[PDB]
This record gives C-alpha cells, sequence and structure tokens, in this order.
C-alpha cells in the first residue's frame, strides 16, 4: 500500500531533517520569550525533591531521590550512598540511574544506570559498609535477589539471543555465585515469555512468575535455594501476580473471571478464593505479618483494605486527597507505599499493623481535588478528576491516555502548578481501554471497540465547552492517537491539542520499532477485516479539508526507541497540507529524563507555555 510519506520513516533522510529544522525553528520563536519566562516556574516544581524506590532492611530503609540535577541513593535520613554527580566524573558522562535492590541484611546494594543515555546499561553491586565495587556487570541485569553467597537475577533479551538460542524479545534466570553463573530458568521459551523472582516473606520458597502477553500466566514455586524442585503450582490465560507462600499456601491475584481481582489460594492443587472480586479493581495485595494488605481502585483513585489470611475485612482506610499509592518494598514485618497525587510529589508510608506517614513533599497552596463524571455517546459514565487553584479564568488542560490496560490514577505534573495558580483548571479522565474498571474495560477499548475510547474522551471535553470553559486537549504516545482522532473527528470541542509522542499511521505502526507488540491492542493491519475499523479513525487517513482546526501542537523525540517519529512527521505534513494551525517540535537533545531534567523540564514549560498562549 503506497505511502507518500514513506521516506519520512527514514530519519537520515534530508528531507526529514530539513522539516526537523524548520519547524523546530519556527516553534521556539512562536512560543521562546514566554517559554523562557515560565521556565523557572517549571523548573521549581519539576525539580524539587522526589522519591523514587525504597527498600527494607534489618538496618534501616535505603531510598533513591531526584532533587534538580543529580539522583541519590541514600540512607533514609542517613548517609548519601550513591550520588548521580560523583558517577559522571567517574566515568565521565551523563548518567541515569535506573533502579535498585539490596540484601535483606543491609551489607549489599545493587543498583543499575546507563552511561550518556546508552540503550545498554551497567549494573554495579557494592558493600554498604566499604562502598566497594564487588561486581560490575555489562550489560545490566534485573530482579535481584540475594541468597547465600550469590544471588538469581534474569537478563532480558533485546538485540542478543538468548543463550538456548532464542531470538528476542526474551527473558532468562541465571543464579551467579562465586564458582560462576548458570542458567537456572527459561530454557526453551520462545520469544514474549517475561519472567521474575520473588521469595517468601519467610525467605524459603522461590516464587517465580510467567507472562505471556495478556493470555497467558503461570506460577513456579520451590525451595529458594533448589531450582532443580521449582514446580508449576498454577497455569492462568491471563497474567496473574503471586503474592507469598504462607504455611503451604500459596497466595496469587488474579483478573481471571469477572476482571476486577481477586485473591486465590493453592494448597497441595485445591484452589479456594480467598477473597473474592468486589465491585471495584484490586490492583495490588500484599501480604504482611498475618494480614493481606489490598490496593482497592475506587473510581480511580486508592482506599486502603486490611484483611485476616482467610480474607475476613478488619478495617479500610481512606485518604484526605485522592491518590494514587503503589508498594514499593516488604520485608516481614512492614510494607513501604508510596502515595502520590496532582499537587502531593510523595508521601511515604509504613505499613506494619497501621498506616504511618514517615515523609511527605506537597506543593502549597489552596488546591482542591473533585471529581464529576460525563456521559457517553453509549450511555457509559466517564470520570474525570478536577484540580482547581483559588482563581477561575475558565481554562481547562484535559489529559487521558485510554488504553493497554493502564489506569489514569492521580499523579503530579510539574508543569501544572503554575498553570492552576494563574486560573487554569487541570482535568485527568478515565476512559476505556484503561485498567480502571477491570479487563472489561480494557477490552471495551481494544481493537474494534478503540472509537469508544474517542467518544469517552468527546464526552468529557463537550461537557467542560458547554460549561464555558476555554478547553486544551493533551494526551502522548497511546494518547497521542487519542488527541490525534479526537482533533479530526471533533475539532469543535477543543480550543488548542498538544499530540505528544503519537501513533498516528495505524495501517503502518507495526513496521516501525516495537509497535507489533500493539497489534493485540489495536487490531492487526495486514488483515482487511482489522483495516476495516482501522481506517474509520486512523488520524492520518481521517484529516478533513472540510472542518476548521484549532492551534495543534505536534512533540516527539527524534531519538525516542519506542514510537517512531515518523508517525508524528506524517500528522503534521497532513495538517499542514490544510494549512491548519499545526506546530510541530521535535526534541533533539539525547536521552530521557530520569537524571537530566532540564531538557525534560523545558520540553513541559514549551507545553505550559502553548497551552497559555493558544487558550488566550
Ligand atoms: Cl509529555
Ligand atoms: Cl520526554
Amino acid at each position: 500500500m503506497e505511502d507518500p510519506y514513506i521516506w519520512m520513516e527514514n530519519l537520515e533522510d534530508e528531507r526529514v531533517l530539513k522539516i526537523i529544522e524548520e519547524e523546530n525553528k519556527r516553534f521556539r520563536e512562536f512560543i521562546g520569550e514566554l517559554s523562557d519566562k515560565l521556565f523557572p516556574e517549571v523548573w521549581e516544581q519539576f525539580s524539587q525533591p522526589t522519591i523514587g524506590m525504597a527498600r527494607i532492611t534489618k538496618k534501616g530503609i535505603i531510598a533513591s531521590y531526584s532533587e534538580k540535577d543529580r539522583v541519590v541513593i541514600k540512607w533514609f535520613n542517613g548517609d548519601v550512598i550513591v550520588d548521580s554527580k560523583e558517577l559522571e566524573r567517574e566515568v565521565g558522562d551523563e548518567v541515569l540511574l535506573q533502579g535498585f535492590t539490596t540484601d535483606e541484611e543491609g551489607e549489599k546494594l545493587a543498583y543499575s544506570f546507563s552511561i550518556g543515555g546508552a540503550d545498554e546499561g551497567i549494573t554495579r553491586i557494592i558493600d554498604l559498609k566499604t562502598g566497594e565495587v564487588i561486581e560490575e556487570i555489562k550489560p545490566s541485569i534485573w530482579n535481584i535477589t540475594f541468597l547465600k553467597d550469590g544471588y538469581y537475577f534474569t537478563r532480558f533479551y533485546r538485540k542478543e539471543k538468548t543463550p538456548d538460542g532464542v531470538n528476542p524479545p526474551a527473558a532468562r534466570m541465571f543464579w551467579k555465585d562465586r564458582e560462576g553463573e548458570r542458567m537456572v530458568f527459561g530454557e526453551g521459551l520462545t520469544s514474549g515469555y517475561f519472567m521474575s523472582i520473588r521469595k517468601s516473606s519467610d525467605g524459603k520458597f522461590a516464587i517465580v512468575t510467567l507472562t505471556y502477553g495478556w493470555n497467558q500466566g503461570e506460577v513456579y514455586i520451590g525451595p529458594i535455594d533448589n531450582p532443580q524442585e521449582w514446580k508449576k503450582v498454577y497455569s492462568a490465560s491471563v497474567p496473574v501476580e503471586a503474592i507469598d507462600v504462607v504455611n503451604g499456601k500459596l497466595y496469587i491475584l488474579t483478573k481471571e473471571g469477572k476482571g476486577l481481582g481477586k485473591i486465590i489460594a493453592i494448597k497441595n492443587g485445591k484452589i479456594d478464593e480467598v477473597i473474592p472480586e468486589g465491585e471495584f479493581p484490586l490492583e495490588w495485595a500484599v501480604i504482611v505479618r498475618d494480614k493481606i494488605l489490598a490496593g482497592r481502585l475506587v473510581h480511580a483513585s486508592y482506599k486502603l483494605e486490611v484483611y485476616t489470611l482467610n480474607g475476613e475485612k478488619i478495617k479500610e482506610i481512606t485518604f484526605d486527597v485522592p491518590g494514587s499509592l503503589y508498594p514499593l518494598d516488604k520485608d516481614e514485618e512492614r510494607v513501604l507505599l508510596r502515595y502520590t497525587s496532582f499537587t502531593i510529589p510523595y508521601r511515604l508510608y509504613e505499613f506494619k499493623d497501621d498506616l504511618r506517614l514517615i515523609e511527605e513533599r506537597k506543593v502549597e497552596g489552596e488546591f482542591r481535588v473533585e471529581e464529576d463524571f460525563a456521559t457517553s455517546k453509549d450511555g457509559t459514565k466517564v470520570h474525570y478528576f478536577i484540580v482547581k487553584g483559588e482563581r477561575d479564568e475558565k481554562r481547562a488542560w484535559v489529559f487521558g491516555y485510554g488504553g493497554f490496560n493502564i489506569a489514569l490514577t492521580p499523579m503530579f505534573f510539574p508543569q501544572v502548578i503554575p498553570f492552576l495558580k494563574r486560573g487554569g483548571t487541570f482535568i485527568m479522565a478515565n476512559l476505556r481501554g484503561g485498567s480502571e474498571y477491570g479487563e472489561e474495560w480494557h477490552r471495551a477499548g481494544m481493537r474494534e471497540n478503540k472509537q469508544n475510547v474517542f467518544d469517552d474522551f468527546i464526552a468529557v471535553l463537550e461537557k467542560l465547552k458547554k460549561e464555558g470553559y476555554k478547553v486544551a486537549a493533551w494526551g502522548r504516545s497511546n494518547g497521542g492517537l487519542l488527541v490525534s482522532a479526537t482533533l479530526t473527528q471533533r475539532p469543535d470541542v477543543m480550543d488548542s491539542a498538544l499530540i505528544g509522542y503519537p501513533v498516528i499511521d495505524m495501517l503502518r505502526f507495526h513496521k516501525l520499532y516495537i509497535g507489533s507488540v500493539w497489534i493485540p491492542e489495536y487490531g492487526n493491519p495486514e488483515d482487511p477485516k482489522d483495516r476495516e475499523f482501522l481506517l474509520k479513525y486512523s488520524p492520518y487517513h481521517n484529516v478533513d479539508p472540510k472542518k476548521k482546526y484549532p492551534p495543534t501542537l505536534i512533540y516527539t523525540g527524534l531519538h525516542d526507541d519506542r514510537v517512531h517519529p515518523a508517525h508524528a512527521l506524517k500528522f503534521f505534513m497532513k495538517l499542514k497540507e490544510i494549512g491548519a494551525p499545526v506546530y510541530l517540535r521535535v526534541e533533539t537533545k539525547s536521552g530521557h529524563m530520569g537524571a537530566s531534567p532540564e531538557t525534560r523540564a523545558r520540553e513541559l514549560t514549551d507545553l505550559l507555555a502553548f497551552v497559555l498562549k493558544t487558550l488566550s
């Protein structure tokens, strides 16, 4: 099938580079002054201390933080262990710090980073008392689980074949100790299988979870020191999460059945429900002491539920402000949870028998978090969050995603704060295709149902318009598709459009970078039956010259390795063809944002600047 802009898939074509150069200039002249004036306000919010991961050891908590241009790993209220700045001088390059873990004893720490925004990374294992690098592994490994004098770990094969000769993408599990390294699990597994391992709370069992896309899950358990005796004990036609093994009994969180999440247990092959499916999703569950601590997702924010090991509900905990809440780590006694919301970068909580707050960073101001519902084409209620400042200039910045079983739950958007301060309202919409209401909610936005997602977003945008708001619609990656499709269908419901790192060409998405992995979500363009519903919304095929379009910003990054910039370039050329007020920003500086904040903060400042200028 001919494509007039196929040459744009070659990012080294001189025609492509000319366009990128031209449009970055035009965009900079367009928001450059405003962006330079707002940058300090954005930078202030972006760069403040933000926790990443945390770990429990016998010696105390170890946590990572971002602040400004550096990232550190430190003893909680204690010594810095790893400093991204120290690292950069040692290796003489920009470094992104990915994750870390430790041993139970708090004497060994493993952390992974990437030199100069390399697509490859590094793993170092260090001694926590002296700080000596015990080991340095290249490429980086994952899921390090210390035992005795060594550890299990997983490798994810991206470019290379597996040792047993299987093509990527693939995963394999290894054991490493003084005598050396050997593969312990995953031999013969075809491409697409992923694995992870965790210990039981008592340290006696390996719990190994195996996953193939959305439609297969397997659980294995056995003696932590003996992979020869690891046995499959559960099979499911969806990925499930193994929680723990306690007193001969394996606990699993599964979205089998209606798809909302329940906890089952297996003992000697018999399967019992522990906590049956409820009205709202059960997103995670952990066992601590003799209790089950469960994260319940009620209209896309978290309430905390505490149960006995037998599934009798003991207590319920809600939060003052709707938030996202996730388990970071656990030991036998306690779990650490990270909370986040629109005006709360983070809270660090400790759960032992009850919930206790041990750290908080919040943005000061009289901010309100409200919630409402819009009604979609087919009657579906579309929940959304509303964030407001003290002032109301009737200007709304509306964010959605809608896909891939991702719930949109409260989180901190640094560039929205100055917006709220200027009378703006931030809206986060809970569209179909997400996990907000279970696997059925997700399925209701996949393949032929993808139009439902756009209908839900339209319903929110149109509600805001009727209420008198000026409206800027914003989304990234599958969320870029969201705004792009909505723009070509109902440009009349937005006064501004922001399209981030989008998927656009729905007949060729599967031919660029990793896009084939999205086939179960969107459908398969080689099949005419799927093309039939794909072409009904594909933005690349559905630009309407008869329509009037609002100011539109498409933004991407020249060196993104997941969502090919050609989507953005092609949609930009299509809008150019009809003289639409469209802009294109292509980030050229390398790497992402984890420990290289200024490039990312500028990008976000550019978005804020575009909203402020185009809605006025
Ligand atoms: Cl973004
Ligand atoms: Cl980015």
